[PDB]
């Protein structure tokens, strides 16, 4: 019969998919591309080209899978942050929802995976650049899974600089780590402890200017994180017997609050007694002399 | 001094990570494996490899690629439908927050493709190991994003039956044939991939049934508005026949994503009264398994299997 013959076609083929269903699917992807992010990472890439120097026809494909990696991976950052704004306008998944946008960010991860083998025919050269992707993959999420437990268990486990810093080699150093070892086991004194450095500042800077200053007024005091500064913070009232402080840091963290006011008094509560931004200026333009006092490193 | 000496350490070492941190992000998923479930399925690796003979510590590997991506995948679908039960305890993500019990989910999909890298050295085998699963996991995610998408999108796409099985084949076809590829680019010894297709899709519409049969004798496909094959059969039954006010109340009880039973128990009336597409259901799903009960010349299988299909039936 007729329905047999079908069922027949269907398992003997691969999955019906169509180019309809591929943009149906790719929207919370789609929206996020409205806005240009940081450019100034093709304009990292192009740096390090300098030294590895890749051909251009395998410097963008290398360029490609860590642009897609990145685009999508902030899908599910802002959903994991429950973030409101992302390059200026709406996250994706207020608007296409949660359940989306986790499929199409993961689903992007693969399609990342996927270009990686556009790189090389050769087989040893493969196996490598897969290592590579898996390692940074495993590393990336092993960080970001203690940034999300510290923040949405407070008070259970108050990170020390020393867990923080550990943190960020795994998060941002891993997807910084990515981008390098990738150029470096294709080009014909490895930049690795460089770029750790380069991921750590970066990192630090940007839980700094969160406070200091599109994604909304110090909205990391919003979501609660263990940025650099709060873990300056919480260490230092502990350390100095600043009791009440200490409680009121967590408070407003557990808050998770819009209210302007509330965030700018522990802002000021960071300005003023525990020192904690001047601290952490220091902080970065010590890591900066690091490199400077021993280009890309100029941002 | 002290601090750049600090700094220089970290950063010419490879990143620290420790046992404790390891428990803290596995938390989500050790908590789903508090209860087994139907892990029954070991046995039907454990089954084909009569016919694939991998030697038993590869056996042993592509067990364990195939019991991560099953367990995490199902912490991701919890969330992506917001279930409040899973093999009879609360999900993960609605003890452990849904942050860490996506991190926890991604990140074992990671540690699954690993694992891969471990079932062989020769290079050429071990790239086609890589692109079977990179394959498959495209194509689970396409078939669960176009279910989420005409779940989520509804009412403005009212897939056909041919539409819904080919997301079938995407979704659940995608970690059948990775396992069954996988198994076979190994084995040392007619794919018996077609067979695996059937399998994944008597498996799904099984599933989808029973969901609304076990009620009938918590039904949560309809709280999520789930494009369903029985639902879908009775959305486009409605149509076809002119039938608009059952059409729209179909539509209308998926679109509220209620748990009140007696509104569940009214649209399964409307699927048994009106359309009749539970019965519609099990006749499609016995026209399956006969398919492979009448296969004498054995186009699809190589027994134990049969014994399973047979079993499916509803
Ligand atoms: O892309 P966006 O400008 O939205 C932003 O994520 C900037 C950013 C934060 C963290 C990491 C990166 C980053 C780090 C390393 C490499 C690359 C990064 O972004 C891209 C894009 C394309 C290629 C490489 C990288 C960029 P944002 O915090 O300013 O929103
Ligand atoms: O570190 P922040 O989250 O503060 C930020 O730099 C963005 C960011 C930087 C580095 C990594 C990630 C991130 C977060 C969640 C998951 C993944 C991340 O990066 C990858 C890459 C590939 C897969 C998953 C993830 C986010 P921001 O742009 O939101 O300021
Ligand atoms: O794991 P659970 O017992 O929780 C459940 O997913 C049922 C189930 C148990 C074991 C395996 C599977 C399953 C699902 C999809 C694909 C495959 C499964 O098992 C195998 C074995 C070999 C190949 C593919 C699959 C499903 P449930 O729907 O009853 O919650
Ligand atoms: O298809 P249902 O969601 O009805 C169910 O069969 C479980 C299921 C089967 C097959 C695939 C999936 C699924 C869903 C979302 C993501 C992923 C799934 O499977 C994988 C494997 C690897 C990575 C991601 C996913 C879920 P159930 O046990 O929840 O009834």
């Amino acid at each position: 019969n007729k329905m047999e013959a079908k069922i027949d076609e269907l398992i003997n083929n691969d999955p019906v998919w169509s180019s309809q269903n591929e943009s149906l699917i790719s929207k919370p992807y789609n929206h996020i591309l409205l806005k240009p992010g940081k450019n100034f990472r093709l304009n990292l890439i192009v740096q390090i080209n300098r030294v590895m120097n890749l051909p251009k026809d395998q410097l963008a494909i290398v360029s490609q899978i860590v642009e897609l990696l990145h685009n999508s991976s902030l899908l599910i950052d802002d959903i994991e942050d429950n973030a409101p704004l992302r390059r200026g306008q709406t996250t994706s998944h207020l608007i296409f929802g949660v359940p989306s946008t986790i499929n199409t960010a993961n689903y992007m991860y693969f399609r990342a995976m996927q270009l990686v083998s556009q790189l090389t025919t050769k087989e040893p050269l493969y196996h490598n650049l897969i290592t590579i992707f898996n390692e940074e993959l495993i590393n990336l999420h092993r960080g970001q899974g203690l940034d999300i437990y510290w923040r949405d268990f407070l008070p259970e486990i108050i990170p020390t600089q020393e867990m923080y810093l550990n943190m960020v080699m795994n998060k941002t150093g891993g997807l910084f780590r990515l981008t390098l070892r990738l150029m470096e086991a294709l080009s014909p004194h490895s930049l690795v402890p460089f770029i750790n450095l380069l991921g750590i500042i970066y990192q630090i800077r940007d839980d700094y200017l969160n406070l200091k200053d599109e994604k909304g007024f110090a909205e990391d005091i919003t979501e609660g994180k263990l940025s650099f500064p709060i873990v300056h913070a919480l260490n230092f009232t502990k350390t100095k017997g600043q009791t009440e402080q200490h409680n009121e840091i967590l408070r407003i963290l557990l808050l998770r609050t819009s209210d302007k006011d509330i965030k700018l008094k522990l802002i000021q509560i960071l300005e003023f007694d525990t020192n904690s931004l001047a601290y952490t200026k220091n902080f970065i333009n010590q890591l900066v002399n690091m490199i400077k006092n021993d280009y890309i490193i100029d941002h």
